[PDB]
């Protein structure tokens, strides 16, 4: 993703 602390296309990170 855009950095963080998120889900991102189906897990945490990116």
């Amino acid at each position: 993703x855009n950095x963080x602390d998120v889900y991102c296309x189906x897990k945490y990170x990116x």
